[PDB]
RNA sequence: CUUGAGUCUCGUAGAGGGGGGUAGAAUUCCAGGUGUAGCGGUGAAAUGCGUAGAGAUCUGGAGGAAUACCGGUGGCGAAGGCGGCCCCCUGGACGAAGACUGACGCUCAGGUGCGAAAGCGUGGGGAGCAAACAGGAUUAGAUACCCUGGUAGUCCACGCCGUAAACGAUGUCGACUUGGAGGUUGUGCCCUUGAGGCGUGGCUUCCGGAGCUAACGCGUUAAGUCGACCGCCUGGGGAGUACGGCCGCAAGGUUAAAACUCAAAUGAAUUGACGGGGGCCCGCACAAGCGGUGGAGCAUGUGGUUUAAUUCGAUGCAACGCGA
C-alpha cells in the first residue's frame, strides 16, 4: 500500500519454536510467518535453517510495501536465532543495530520449576 | 585505693529494629489499534486456548509479590535473621582526651522473654508460583515420568505452636604464650611536601611453630596452660517409644522407662578392587602398495545326519593339514 524503508523486525526465539514480525517505527505490524506453519514439526522447527527460511518466507511477504532499512532486536535464548537475521540482511536488507532485549526482571516474580 | 565494672564530653561505620510513604523494570489481566491461521509444549504427541477471530508489536489502566546491577566466606545483629529510596522514633558497637563513683564482678537450677520454615483459628486479600485433586497419551494394573489448567498456602492484621544439620556439629567470663599474608574501620606523630611511612585500637579471612590430639586437624578468634559457674554421657536396637505429668482448640511439644534381642554398634586413617573417562607412548594395528581366502574342482580336519561302529581327546583371541 505505501512505502515504508525503515522498520524494525522483532524475533522471538522461544526455546522450541520462532516467531518473526516487523512494523514501522509505531508498532503496527505488517506480516508475520511462524517457523511452525511450514511443515515444521519436532525439532525440526528449532533448527538454524529453520530460522533461514522462516527469515526468507517473511521477507518476501512483506515486499508489498518495499522495506528497505530495517532495526532488529532478539528476544528469547533461541539456540541458533542469528542465523535468521544473519539471512535477512542477506537479502538485500540494510540492517541498522542488532541489540539484544530479553527481558530481565529485578527479582519480580518466581519462576516457575525445572526439571 | 583504682587496675575490674559503670557514667558524662567529642565523633565513625553499619541489609540493627519498628511505623508510614513512594519509585522503576518484569509477569498477569482489561480497554483501545496493527494483523492472520495457528499458539503452546515434549524426545516425539496429546489435553488446553484460536475465524464474532488467536499468539506477536504500540497507548493507557488495575492489582499482587519482589528489589537485577553495586554484591564481595563484604557489613550488622545475642541467636533466628536482615538487600530499591526517603522520613519519625529507637537499640547496640567502637575510637580520642580527660573527669567522676568505688568492687557496684562472673555464672546461673526453677522463672521470663525472643526464636527459620512448615502448621492451626478469626477477618481481609489473592498477580505469579505451587502440596492433593480433575483431565491427555502410553495400557490383560496405573495410582511412577513428562505436559496444560488449579484449591489450600505463599501476602496483611490479631491470636496460637515452639520444632531443624536452629552447625563454628566448638556454653559463658578472665589471664599467659614465637610468626607471615589479607579485608574492613578509626586515630596520633613526622615533612599530609601524589591515594606517604611509622607505631597504636576494634571486628573479620588463609597458612603455619611449640603444644594438644586417635588421626583428621586447632593453633593469640586455641580443640595450648589454668581459674569461676551451669548443662549433658555411661554398649547397639527396642526408642526419643509406651504409661503418666505440664502446656496446646487440634496436629502435637516437653520430661522420660522397662520387658525383650545381639555381641558388637562406631570414629579416623591405610593398602588395594572399582568403570567409563582424559592425556602420554608402542606393534603389518591402521594409512600406501603387493600377494591372498569367501566364485569352480580336488585334498584334508571339524560340526551336524546316518550306521552295529563311525574310537577317544582339543572348544573363540590359545581349536579345527591338532595328539597322528
Amino acid at each position: 500500500r505505501k512505502q515504508v524503508s525503515d522498520g524494525v523486525a522483532h524475533i522471538h526465539a522461544s526455546f522450541n519454536n520462532t516467531i518473526v514480525t516487523i512494523t514501522d517505527r509505531q508498532g503496527n505490524a505488517l506480516g508475520w510467518a511462524t517457523a511452525g506453519g511450514s511443515g515444521f514439526r519436532g525439532s525440526r522447527k528449532s533448527t538454524p535453517f529453520a530460522a533461514q527460511v522462516a527469515a526468507e518466507r517473511c521477507a518476501d511477504a512483506v515486499k508489498e510495501y518495499g522495506i528497505k532499512n530495517l532495526e532488529v532486536m532478539v528476544k528469547g535464548p533461541g539456540p541458533g536465532r542469528e542465523s535468521t537475521i544473519r539471512a535477512l540482511n542477506a537479502a538485500g536488507f540494510r540492517i541498522t543495530n542488532i541489540t539484544d532485549v530479553t527481558p530481565i526482571p529485578h527479582n519480580g516474580c518466581r519462576p516457575p520449576k525445572k526439571r
